[PDB]
Protein backbone atom coordinates (compact mmCIF):
# COMPACT_ATOMS: atom_id res chain seq x y z
CA UNK A 1 0.00 0.00 0.00
CA UNK A 2 2.88 2.28 0.95
CA UNK A 3 4.82 0.35 -1.30
CA UNK A 4 3.04 1.56 -4.86
CA UNK A 5 2.71 4.75 -2.72
CA UNK A 6 6.67 5.01 -2.68
CA UNK A 7 6.67 3.97 -6.55
CA UNK A 8 4.26 6.70 -7.37
CA UNK A 9 6.53 8.93 -5.22
CA UNK A 10 9.86 7.86 -7.07
CA UNK A 11 8.35 7.83 -10.68
CA UNK A 12 6.32 10.96 -10.11
CA UNK A 13 2.73 9.06 -12.04
CA UNK A 14 -0.34 7.40 -10.96
CA UNK A 15 -0.40 3.47 -10.83
CA UNK A 16 -3.59 1.21 -11.35
CA UNK A 17 -3.02 -2.42 -9.79
CA UNK A 18 -4.62 -5.48 -9.95
CA UNK A 19 -3.60 -8.74 -9.40
CA UNK A 20 -5.80 -11.69 -9.05
CA UNK A 21 -4.10 -15.30 -7.44
CA UNK A 22 -6.58 -17.99 -8.59
CA UNK A 23 -4.95 -20.38 -6.79
CA UNK A 24 -6.05 -18.88 -3.30
CA UNK A 25 -8.36 -16.13 -4.94
CA UNK A 26 -5.97 -13.70 -2.73
CA UNK A 27 -6.64 -9.53 -4.52
CA UNK A 28 -3.94 -6.75 -4.82
CA UNK A 29 -5.73 -3.76 -5.49
CA UNK A 30 -4.19 -0.27 -5.85
CA UNK A 31 -6.40 2.62 -7.68
CA UNK A 32 -8.08 -1.14 -8.75
CA UNK A 33 -11.16 0.97 -10.02
CA UNK A 34 -9.28 4.22 -11.68
CA UNK A 35 -9.35 4.27 -15.00
CA UNK A 36 -6.69 4.84 -17.69
CA UNK A 37 -6.04 4.63 -21.17
CA UNK A 38 -5.89 0.61 -22.15
CA UNK A 39 -3.50 1.83 -25.43
CA UNK A 40 -2.70 -1.59 -26.97
CA UNK A 41 -3.69 -3.89 -23.65
CA UNK A 42 -6.94 -4.18 -25.83
CA UNK A 43 -5.17 -5.77 -28.51
CA UNK A 44 -5.70 -9.07 -26.36
CA UNK A 45 -9.34 -8.46 -25.69
CA UNK A 46 -9.83 -8.01 -29.17
CA UNK A 47 -8.12 -11.64 -30.23
CA UNK A 48 -10.68 -12.88 -27.84
CA UNK A 49 -13.44 -11.60 -29.24
CA UNK A 50 -12.11 -12.45 -32.71
CA UNK A 51 -11.88 -16.18 -31.89
CA UNK A 52 -15.24 -16.41 -30.45
CA UNK A 53 -16.24 -15.30 -33.45
CA UNK A 54 -14.30 -17.67 -35.42
CA UNK A 55 -13.45 -20.80 -36.13
CA UNK A 56 -9.78 -21.91 -36.19
CA UNK A 57 -9.95 -22.77 -39.98
CA UNK A 58 -11.69 -19.54 -40.47
CA UNK A 59 -8.42 -17.81 -39.33
CA UNK A 60 -7.24 -18.47 -42.87
CA UNK A 61 -9.35 -15.86 -44.34
CA UNK A 62 -6.94 -13.38 -46.26
CA UNK A 63 -7.29 -9.86 -45.61
CA UNK A 64 -5.67 -7.88 -47.86
CA UNK A 65 -5.08 -3.52 -47.26
CA UNK A 66 -2.46 -1.03 -48.89
CA UNK A 67 0.40 1.35 -47.58
CA UNK A 68 -2.33 4.05 -46.63
CA UNK A 69 -3.90 1.63 -43.79
CA UNK A 70 -0.57 1.61 -42.30
CA UNK A 71 -0.15 5.06 -40.14
CA UNK A 72 2.53 4.54 -36.99
CA UNK A 73 4.26 1.13 -35.70
CA UNK A 74 3.50 -1.55 -37.85
CA UNK A 75 6.42 -3.78 -37.81
CA UNK A 76 4.75 -6.88 -39.27
CA UNK A 77 2.32 -5.61 -41.65
CA UNK A 78 4.47 -3.07 -43.47
CA UNK A 79 6.31 -5.89 -45.03
CA UNK A 80 3.05 -7.38 -46.03
CA UNK A 81 1.60 -5.13 -47.75
CA UNK A 82 1.63 -6.91 -51.09
CA UNK A 83 -0.01 -10.26 -50.29
CA UNK A 84 -1.80 -9.01 -47.44
CA UNK A 85 -1.83 -11.21 -43.80
CA UNK A 86 -4.55 -13.93 -42.76
CA UNK A 87 -6.37 -13.38 -39.42
CA UNK A 88 -4.07 -15.97 -37.72
CA UNK A 89 -1.16 -14.09 -38.80
CA UNK A 90 -2.61 -10.73 -37.97
CA UNK A 91 -3.40 -12.18 -34.30
CA UNK A 92 -0.23 -13.30 -34.18
CA UNK A 93 1.42 -9.50 -35.39
CA UNK A 94 -1.27 -7.74 -33.08
CA UNK A 95 -0.53 -9.29 -29.96
CA UNK A 96 3.49 -10.39 -30.20
CA UNK A 97 4.46 -6.98 -31.84
CA UNK A 98 1.98 -5.04 -31.20
CA UNK A 99 1.39 -4.00 -34.84
CA UNK A 100 -0.91 -1.25 -34.94
CA UNK A 101 -2.19 -1.96 -38.10
CA UNK A 102 -2.61 -5.66 -37.53
CA UNK A 103 -5.00 -4.75 -34.60
CA UNK A 104 -7.52 -1.99 -36.44
CA UNK A 105 -7.61 -4.89 -39.19
CA UNK A 106 -8.81 -7.30 -36.58
CA UNK A 107 -11.12 -4.85 -35.43
CA UNK A 108 -12.93 -3.82 -38.35
CA UNK A 109 -12.97 -7.64 -39.00
CA UNK A 110 -15.44 -8.07 -35.64
CA UNK A 111 -16.76 -5.08 -36.58
CA UNK A 112 -14.94 -2.14 -34.98
CA UNK A 113 -14.90 -0.87 -31.42
CA UNK A 114 -18.84 -0.75 -31.15
CA UNK A 115 -18.93 -5.01 -31.93
CA UNK A 116 -15.84 -5.20 -29.47
CA UNK A 117 -17.78 -3.25 -26.24
CA UNK A 118 -20.95 -5.32 -27.43
CA UNK A 119 -19.05 -8.25 -26.55
CA UNK A 120 -17.37 -7.35 -23.58
CA UNK A 121 -21.06 -6.19 -22.05
CA UNK A 122 -22.14 -9.30 -22.59
CA UNK A 123 -18.91 -10.79 -20.84
CA UNK A 124 -20.17 -8.37 -17.89
CA UNK A 125 -17.28 -6.33 -18.83
CA UNK A 126 -19.28 -2.83 -17.82
CA UNK A 127 -16.15 -0.55 -17.60
CA UNK A 128 -14.12 -1.33 -20.54
CA UNK A 129 -15.39 1.93 -23.29
CA UNK A 130 -13.73 0.83 -26.68
CA UNK A 131 -14.91 4.00 -28.80
CA UNK A 132 -12.23 4.85 -31.21
CA UNK A 133 -10.63 2.44 -34.03
CA UNK A 134 -6.75 3.15 -33.63
CA UNK A 135 -7.66 5.41 -30.33
CA UNK A 136 -3.51 5.57 -30.15
CA UNK A 137 -4.07 8.48 -32.98
CA UNK A 138 -6.06 10.47 -30.41
CA UNK A 139 -5.25 12.00 -27.09
CA UNK A 140 -7.58 10.38 -23.98
CA UNK A 141 -7.78 13.89 -22.04
CA UNK A 142 -7.48 13.38 -18.15
CA UNK A 143 -11.33 13.02 -16.86
CA UNK A 144 -12.06 11.15 -20.78
CA UNK A 145 -13.49 8.21 -20.97
CA UNK A 146 -13.56 6.80 -24.39
CA UNK A 147 -10.70 4.18 -24.94
CA UNK A 148 -10.22 3.80 -21.43
CA UNK A 149 -10.46 1.27 -18.72
CA UNK A 150 -9.59 -0.22 -15.50
CA UNK A 151 -6.64 -2.37 -13.31
CA UNK A 152 -9.86 -4.41 -12.05
CA UNK A 153 -11.72 -4.72 -15.30
CA UNK A 154 -8.63 -5.68 -17.47
CA UNK A 155 -7.77 -8.50 -15.12
CA UNK A 156 -11.52 -9.11 -15.23
CA UNK A 157 -12.11 -9.51 -18.87
CA UNK A 158 -8.63 -11.01 -19.67
CA UNK A 159 -9.02 -13.86 -17.15
CA UNK A 160 -12.50 -14.41 -18.67
CA UNK A 161 -11.19 -15.34 -22.32
CA UNK A 162 -7.98 -17.02 -21.61
CA UNK A 163 -8.86 -19.04 -18.48
CA UNK A 164 -12.31 -19.51 -17.70
CA UNK A 165 -15.06 -20.40 -20.74
CA UNK A 166 -15.36 -17.37 -22.93
CA UNK A 167 -13.74 -19.73 -25.62
CA UNK A 168 -13.05 -23.29 -25.57
CA UNK A 169 -9.99 -24.85 -25.14
CA UNK A 170 -8.62 -24.91 -28.29
CA UNK A 171 -8.91 -21.08 -28.88
CA UNK A 172 -7.75 -20.05 -25.59
CA UNK A 173 -4.93 -22.11 -26.06
CA UNK A 174 -3.91 -19.74 -29.38
CA UNK A 175 -4.28 -16.47 -27.53
CA UNK A 176 -2.22 -17.99 -24.03
CA UNK A 177 0.33 -18.98 -26.66
CA UNK A 178 0.95 -15.66 -28.57
CA UNK A 179 0.99 -13.89 -24.95
CA UNK A 180 3.40 -16.19 -23.68
CA UNK A 181 5.47 -15.22 -26.92
CA UNK A 182 4.93 -11.75 -26.46
CA UNK A 183 8.43 -9.96 -27.87
CA UNK A 184 7.35 -6.29 -26.16
CA UNK A 185 7.38 -6.76 -22.47
CA UNK A 186 10.89 -7.77 -21.42
CA UNK A 187 11.47 -4.84 -19.44
CA UNK A 188 7.63 -4.83 -18.19
CA UNK A 189 5.73 -7.19 -16.00
CA UNK A 190 8.56 -9.77 -17.16
CA UNK A 191 11.33 -7.91 -15.02
CA UNK A 192 9.32 -8.06 -12.14
CA UNK A 193 8.04 -11.74 -11.86
CA UNK A 194 10.60 -14.20 -10.17
CA UNK A 195 13.05 -16.41 -13.01
CA UNK A 196 11.89 -19.10 -14.66
CA UNK A 197 8.15 -18.38 -14.29
CA UNK A 198 6.43 -18.46 -17.22
CA UNK A 199 4.49 -15.44 -18.53
CA UNK A 200 1.66 -14.33 -21.22
CA UNK A 201 1.34 -10.57 -21.17
CA UNK A 202 0.06 -7.91 -23.44
CA UNK A 203 1.68 -4.11 -23.32
CA UNK A 204 0.30 -0.48 -24.61
CA UNK A 205 1.75 3.10 -24.57
CA UNK A 206 -0.31 5.88 -25.07
CA UNK A 207 0.12 10.15 -24.59
CA UNK A 208 0.17 11.36 -20.93
CA UNK A 209 3.04 9.01 -20.18
CA UNK A 210 0.57 6.07 -20.14
CA UNK A 211 2.24 2.83 -19.67
CA UNK A 212 0.85 -0.56 -19.12
CA UNK A 213 1.21 -4.23 -19.00
CA UNK A 214 -1.72 -6.98 -18.50
CA UNK A 215 -0.53 -10.71 -18.09
CA UNK A 216 -0.99 -14.05 -16.97
CA UNK A 217 2.09 -15.33 -14.57
CA UNK A 218 2.11 -19.14 -13.85
CA UNK A 219 4.28 -20.39 -10.59
CA UNK A 220 5.82 -23.35 -11.33
CA UNK A 221 3.83 -25.09 -9.39
CA UNK A 222 0.31 -23.79 -9.09
CA UNK A 223 -2.53 -21.92 -10.79
CA UNK A 224 -1.85 -18.82 -12.66
CA UNK A 225 -1.52 -14.97 -11.28
CA UNK A 226 -3.73 -12.43 -13.11
CA UNK A 227 -2.61 -8.70 -13.46
CA UNK A 228 -2.64 -5.43 -14.61
CA UNK A 229 -0.39 -2.79 -13.77
CA UNK A 230 -1.87 0.82 -15.62
CA UNK A 231 0.23 4.24 -15.25
CA UNK A 232 0.07 7.51 -16.14
CA UNK A 233 1.25 11.05 -15.31
CA UNK A 234 0.02 14.46 -15.59
CA UNK A 235 1.59 15.86 -18.87
CA UNK A 236 0.61 15.23 -21.96
CA UNK A 237 3.92 14.72 -23.41
CA UNK A 238 5.04 13.30 -20.04
CA UNK A 239 7.78 10.16 -20.30
CA UNK A 240 7.00 7.10 -18.95
CA UNK A 241 9.63 4.55 -17.34
CA UNK A 242 9.07 0.82 -17.73
CA UNK A 243 10.96 0.55 -14.32
CA UNK A 244 7.77 1.34 -12.65
CA UNK A 245 5.89 -1.38 -14.24
CA UNK A 246 8.64 -3.67 -13.29
CA UNK A 247 8.93 -2.49 -9.62
CA UNK A 248 5.20 -2.45 -9.19
CA UNK A 249 5.10 -6.23 -10.65
CA UNK A 250 8.00 -7.06 -7.43
CA UNK A 251 5.22 -5.33 -5.12
CA UNK A 252 2.08 -7.56 -5.93
CA UNK A 253 4.77 -10.63 -6.21
CA UNK A 254 5.85 -9.82 -2.83
CA UNK A 255 2.27 -9.32 -1.65
CA UNK A 256 1.03 -12.69 -3.48
CA UNK A 257 3.49 -14.41 -1.04
C1 LIG B 1 -0.41 0.69 -28.24
O1 LIG B 1 -0.15 0.67 -27.05
C2 LIG B 1 0.56 1.18 -29.31
N1 LIG B 1 0.92 2.54 -28.89
C3 LIG B 1 1.09 3.48 -29.82
O2 LIG B 1 0.97 3.20 -31.01
C4 LIG B 1 1.38 4.90 -29.36
C5 LIG B 1 2.62 5.17 -28.53
C6 LIG B 1 2.57 6.18 -27.56
C7 LIG B 1 3.70 6.47 -26.78
C8 LIG B 1 4.88 5.76 -26.97
C9 LIG B 1 4.95 4.76 -27.94
C10 LIG B 1 3.82 4.47 -28.72
C11 LIG B 1 1.72 0.19 -29.57
N2 LIG B 1 1.95 -0.64 -28.39
C12 LIG B 1 3.11 -0.26 -27.60
C13 LIG B 1 3.46 -1.35 -26.65
O3 LIG B 1 3.00 -2.49 -26.84
O4 LIG B 1 4.21 -1.07 -25.71
C14 LIG B 1 4.23 0.17 -28.57
C15 LIG B 1 5.10 1.24 -27.92
C16 LIG B 1 5.12 -0.96 -29.09
S1 LIG B 1 3.32 0.87 -29.92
Amino acid sequence: KDDFAKLEEQFDAKLGIFALDTGTNRTVAYRPDERFAFASTIKALTVGVLLQQKSIEDLNQRITYTRDDLVNYNPITEKHVDTGMTLKELADASLRYSDNAAQNLILKQIGGPESLKKELRKIGDEVTNPERFCPELNEVNPGETQDTSTARALVTSLRAFALEDKLPSEKRELLIDWMKRNTTGDALIRAGVPDGWEVADKTGAASYGTRNDIAIIWPPKGDPVVLAVLSSRDKKDAKYDDKLIAEATKVVMKALN
